[PDB]
């Protein structure tokens, strides 16, 4: 589907997963970012949308930590069951990166406070920025959607791209 | 604290529905941030350990893929060293060094049946994946003999260069 100011788009491909058959496509931010949503094959008018920030230790690795654990796994297994996205965001670490991340686990491991690890490593704010998922939502035309999320941020910059009702993600409560 | 090209993490501990495993992360020195490789490893593990190379993979790795090009790899790699003891090298060089977009469009092309020669062609396809890297996180740990769990010539040929390797087969499909 061509590009969109910097933003390129890949073909939609099948992917048998043991959650379901989905389809998944590529959103090259080019910088040099490749995002993919993963969708099933009919969603509705107001589909369920998960809007995912890598997490390659919870994603991949089947961490139990509750930063992230099990996060990923509970959105497929709902989009699933309930049509709907993933869109998942290549900004691991809250946009700090995974290098960093693995620090602050060492320095949380050794006993550190959550204020002295921030200090130690250096991570200010929440380094994310969502508009590059505002642009996904365009492109499938997407004008209201339930997102399941208890970020406000996410909340706050999603809805000057489609109406947004919230629904809380409990996977470690 | 830097190597030669790497600079490495601390180590970090990580509880996963595998076991407890150690983390460590290696960052290629001057990269933007998608150069974060990361080890996964059992604590005191053996003079030789069962080693995984493993090439990212998000499908397969995240999205619980069942395309036997990488579906189930990671898992089995974390189940195994998890019992025998040993480590997991995760590089990032997603799509043979290629890259994700690529990758999805090549999924679309086999979706359409265009055959094996012509996906190649279309796609712009040389297999880029450098492993050099593997090789100083070996020196890193001090491992100069490992049981390498693989079925590329690749993978050994590279890593013969730094550690007498014995092949052992990956049978995921």
């Amino acid at each position: 589907q061509g590009h969109m100011k910097r933003l390129e788009v890949s073909n939609q491909a099948k992917l048998p997963t043991q959650f379901g058959e989905f389809y998944i496509q590529c959103f090259r931010e080019k910088g040099s970012k490749d995002h993919l949503v993963v969708f099933t094959p009919n969603f509705s008018q107001n589909p369920l949308v998960r809007l995912h920030s890598e997490c390659l230790t919870g994603d991949a690795l089947g961490s139990q930590k509750c930063d992230c654990g099990g996060a990923l796994q509970m959105a497929l297994e709902r989009i699933s069951k309930e049509g709907g996205l993933v869109i998942y965001l290549r900004q691991e670490g809250r946009g700090i990166g995974l290098f960093n991340k693995v620090n602050a686990y060492a320095l949380q491991d050794k006993g550190y406070d959550t204020i002295q690890a921030n200090e130690m490593i250096g991570f200010k704010d929440d380094e994310r920025d969502y508009s590059v998922a505002g642009e996904i939502l365009e492109y499938y035309r997407i004008k209201k959607m339930r997102l399941l999320t208890n970020n406000p941020k996410k909340i706050a910059a999603l809805e000057k791209y489609a109406e947004v009702t919230r629904e809380s993600l409990i996977v470690c409560a």
